[PDB]
């Protein structure tokens, strides 16, 4: 009864325009509510006007040239172009323009879809470059850490407070009876701690979450039956998943 | 006979996936799907006509969303909802769906119209990419904290040098090894100014040769601003790349000899 297509265009989320090439300067003869919502204009502010008003300073002339060419050829076009809201706000317009021809092939109208793709072409790209920057920074900060621990030969370890998972420097591993590449946990260290010392170590390891620095003097018996006297100085980095940092030294020789 | 409908073509040529149903037919079936809809879903026209749009729902579809749609349709009210839908392939996508009733002049319901906008980038890729950026942001801060801790706890005389600029950072120990202020600005020249004349050239040649990335060692004397002769032993290595950073560890070996 009331054209389903007229209503489909009226109620769609897709900003849409219909122009009349037979009228001077191919003006807008229809803009749907979604278009007026995207741009901030009122119907009266866009009718009888060529769609050019969407272009501004940041608009690439090569893009305008491509559109001009396609319209003159009476050929469809898909282009991503910088356009401007009534506010002055720039946005990426994933534009589509299609000619409307009758059965004879007589050009009668032009139709368009204007999809704001700013998230894809601007936010997603800038967030992707922001993480590559942060990815290099982390690798550089790690390289600095690995250098100091190897050159200054520091027995440095990190421990995820809740998980228990550990990382161990080459020196930290040689202090205990560890393999250069074997995975370490607080349990791999506890397995070596002398029975008489086990409770104090579990006790100070739990009070790490406070963030205040501490010291732990304990003995170990290595997997090769060697009794070593250790002195550890630790501090937990507070936050979401606290990371306890510690430097271990083998104080056995002052005996 | 000659005037083709601009609206029929607008729907045909739009980038927006669109559906038209007939509530007067059993189960409110699809009576029209535009090429953009068939392109998004991977279906063929014949595979979607005469069918309720429900076939887009799957396991991950929230039943609360389906009830909101069922309710709005029954009320003959428009609806905007973000719902998990599925492509012919089985591929899950975020559908920013819109459904609107179509009423005639006497206000009689005649059709339902829709727009199905794939918003997966916004509700899924953007969210996961931010959660990923936060993670690295904390990691960077934690990696710095680890470095600052080692240099303070282990008493390390550690410095960094921007290869081209000469912009140097010194640790509190590095600063006490030379005759430096705890917060004064340090450059390779601030160090060179203290190096004994007899040693200056060996230091400058090795500093320029650092960019190779190959580690090196230097043993040189300094005379502090306080007139003290100190024997130093430095071990350095430049981190290669688009901006080389020279890392070095200085030790005061005067004590030894
Ligand atoms: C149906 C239709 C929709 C259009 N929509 C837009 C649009 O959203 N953004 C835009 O920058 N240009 C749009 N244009 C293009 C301009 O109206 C115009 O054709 C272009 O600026 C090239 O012509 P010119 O060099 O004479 O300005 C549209 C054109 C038509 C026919
Ligand atoms: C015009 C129109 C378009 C619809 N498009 C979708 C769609 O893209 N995705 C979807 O999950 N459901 C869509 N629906 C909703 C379902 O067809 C159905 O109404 C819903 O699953 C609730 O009814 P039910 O509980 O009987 O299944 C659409 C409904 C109408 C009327």
């Amino acid at each position: 009864a009331t054209d389903p297509f007229r209503a489909a265009v009226e109620f769609t989320l897709m900003p849409m325009l219909i122009t009349n090439p037979h009228l001077p300067d191919n003006p807008i003869v229809f803009a749907n509510p979604a278009f007026l919502k995207l741009t901030g204009y009122e119907a009266d502010e866009v009718m009888g006007r060529n769609c050019r008003f969407l272009q501004g300073h940041g608009t690439d002339p090569a893009h305008v040239r491509a559109i001009k060419s396609a319209i003159a050829a009476e050929k469809p076009i898909d282009i991503d172009i910088i356009n401007y809201k009534k506010s002055g706000e720039a946005f990426w317009n994933r534009l589509h323009i299609s000619p409307v021809h009758n059965a004879n092939g007589r050009l009668q109208h032009f139709v368009s879809s204007q999809l704001d793709v700013t998230l894809e072409l601007s936010r997603l790209v800038e967030l992707e470059k922001e993480r590559k920057t942060l990815s290099i920074e982390t690798a550089r900060s790690k390289d600095q850490l690995d250098y100091i621990v190897e050159v200054a030969n520091i027995g440095f370890w990190t421990r995820e407070f809740y998980s228990g998972k550990m990382t161990c420097s080459a020196e930290c591993r040689r202090i205990y009876g560890f393999t250069p590449d074997e995975p370490v946990h607080f349990d791999t260290i506890l397995d070596l701690v002398v029975l008489e010392d086990r409770m104090t170590v579990v006790q100070k390891a739990h009070q790490a979450v406070t963030g205040e620095p501490y010291s732990i003097e304990y003995r170990i018996v290595t997997r090769l039956g060697e009794t070593r006297w250790l002195e550890t100085r630790a501090k937990a980095l507070t936050g979401e998943n606290p990371l306890v940092l510690g430097i271990v030294q083998d104080v056995t020789e002052r005996k």
